[PDB]
């Protein structure tokens, strides 16, 4: 018989309503709705929130939830009000020990609650880990009301995963003396998912692209070679290609393109090869592809991870790097290496040097066809096909025909094309022999084991020596967890809190294999210019 305080934004009908609503719910009628009344309702048991939105319901923190609480918290929704309420109460979701602060485990738990199974334990606390080094603006390790609005506009741990370390390497634990850079410790710290400076990082960068701008348009690279197609930023699988294909320091290399893109770790996998060009600039050679242009980076995720780690200086460097990346290579004097193909434009190897390289790939023209062209899909076999014919799969270059490719072979006196565009199952792809020489026209060289994770794909480079072609295969590695496009966990987990909160409360009415090459189609692409 006292009358009740309440503050919300219904109006005393509203009230009697929600009031009706609160009475059937209580069963017991106690006056207090508990945790087991609650779950007495038909959808309400399998939601995943409910244990969460009951929890900051209860204010004063008896374990109940009193008419007021009721009233109140279901008017912090419907609200229409001021965006800070919408973000304060977020914000609670994550916070349950209420002290103001989104710690690790708290983060880890209420995450863990509504992913259920669909992540492995180690991903789900890498994800955290990430989204707060980026979030944590002050060190303290723990998630202020002001960070949270920071980020999502726009003991207390679940350990032992690995946590990334907060130093970043500085000129000195990088560089010796001499100007070389050290190897040995930046592997060692960029897999433990480590930064460098981003002065250290510019300097790599601007370091081994002032090496590049030297090299010839088209490369002379001699035998004994170790050579490898695209990596795509799985730089823990690159780890793997060094110890398969042999110690840069022992060993000849030379890469035909695509570093960065389609993998998370893009910027390491540059840093790494950048930095071993300036430390054997005469035995380690990288060429460009496709994807080492400001179009694609633009259009998928380097960009992006160059912005997420260090600054988009970074990107901005690694583009104009990117630029003096030589096109193409001639090794041993029998193959013509090259990242995509031929050209109808490039009859001769002549015709390769005298291209202007140090800009964007042009959307068509030679330097375009060398970093885009594919072969025909069926490639030898071919039935009123002509040498070169619009590449429908890329939309933009050519498909060469085996008649295309051995008319070069013969005109420039070489036995093969080394080329890698395409990914391949078994980790490489022979084609049509030559009908004079009887060794392979054609052959297609893909280094990312496991492509896009999903592939399931073996992984391949070709050891060429003693007069061999040897194609030494690998699976792929493990590697730590990024959502997609580098989100962090509250931008990805909000969206769902808040249609199961929605559910929750309209209880409210209750009166009255490389199949997957055919799925990543469209982003075999060029993108829309
Ligand atoms: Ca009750
Ligand atoms: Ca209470
Ligand atoms: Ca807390
Ligand atoms: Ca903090």
């Amino acid at each position: 018989s006292y009358p009740l305080e309440m503050c919300s934004h219904f109006d005393a009908d509203e009230i009697k309503r929600l009031g009706k609503r609160f009475k059937k719910l209580d069963l017991d009628n106690s006056g207090s709705l508990s945790v087991e009344e609650f779950m007495s309702l038909p959808e309400l048991q399998q939601n995943p929130l409910v244990q969460r939105v009951i929890d900051i319901f209860d204010t004063d923190g008896n374990g109940e939830v009193d008419f007021k609480e009721f009233i109140e918290g279901v008017s912090q929704f419907s609200v229409k009000g001021d965006k800070e309420q919408k973000l304060r109460f977020a914000f609670r979701i994550y916070d349950m020990d209420k002290d103001g602060y989104i710690s690790n485990g708290e983060l880890f738990q209420v995450l863990k609650m509504m992913v259920g199974n669909n992540l492995k334990d180690t991903q789900l606390q890498q994800i955290v880990d990430k989204t707060i080094i980026n979030a944590d603006k002050d060190g303290d390790g723990r998630i202020s009301f002001e960070e949270f609005c920071a980020v999502v506009g726009g003991d207390r741990v679940v350990k032992a995963v690995p946590f990334p370390p907060s130093h970043r390497l500085t000129a000195k634990e990088v560089f010796d003396n001499d100007g070389k850079p050290r190897v040995d410790i930046l592997k060692a710290h960029l897999m433990k998912e480590g930064r460098l400076e981003e002065s250290v990082a510019l300097r790599i960068i601007t370091e081994g692209a002032s090496i590049l701008r030297q090299e010839k348009n088209l490369l002379d690279i001699d035998a004994p070679v170790t050579v490898c197609g695209d990596i795509h930023g799985q730089f823990f699988d690159l780890m793997k290609l060094f110890e398969v294909g042999g110690s840069p320091a022992n060993t000849r290399y030379l890469f035909l393109g695509d570093y960065v893109d389609r993998g998370y770790f893009s910027i390491e996998c540059v840093l790494y090869l950048w930095a071993l060009k300036i430390l054997y600039p005469k035995t380690l050679f990288l060429l460009r592809g496709n994807h080492e242009c400001r179009h694609l980076t633009e259009y998928f995720t380097f960009k992006q991870e160059c912005k997420i780690k260090y600054s988009e200086r970074v990107y901005d460097a690694c583009m104009d790097a990117f630029d003096c990346l030589p096109l193409a290579a001639l090794m041993n004097q029998q193959f013509l290496c090259v990242h995509g193909g031929l050209s109808p434009e490039i009859n001769t190897l002549d015709d390769i040097r005298k291209l202007d390289r140090f800009k964007e790939p042009p959307a068509y023209g030679p330097m375009c066809d060398i970093l885009w062209s594919d072969p025909l899909e069926d490639f030898g076999n071919e039935k009123t096909q002509e040498h070169f014919t619009h590449n429908t799969v890329r939309g933009c270059s050519y498909f060469y025909s085996y008649p295309a490719v051995c008319d070069f072979l013969q005109h420039n006196n070489l036995l093969s094309i080394l080329r890698a565009h395409e990914a391949q199952d078994a980790g490489y792809r022979m084609y049509r022999k030559s009908q004079t020489t009887g060794f392979p026209s054609l052959i297609t060289i893909f280094s990312a084991p496991n492509y896009l994770d999903v592939y399931n794909n073996k992984a391949a480079v070709l050891k060429y020596e003693n007069n061999v072609m040897n194609i030494r295969q690998f699976n792929c590695s493990p590697h730590p967890y990024w959502l997609p496009n580098f989100m962090d966990v509250f931008t990805w987990s909000l969206p769902f809190v808040g249609e199961k909160v929605t559910e929750m409360l309209v209880n409210v009415l209750n009166i009255c294999f490389e199949e997957a090459k055919g799925l990543d189609r469209i982003n075999e692409r060029m993108p829309p210019r």
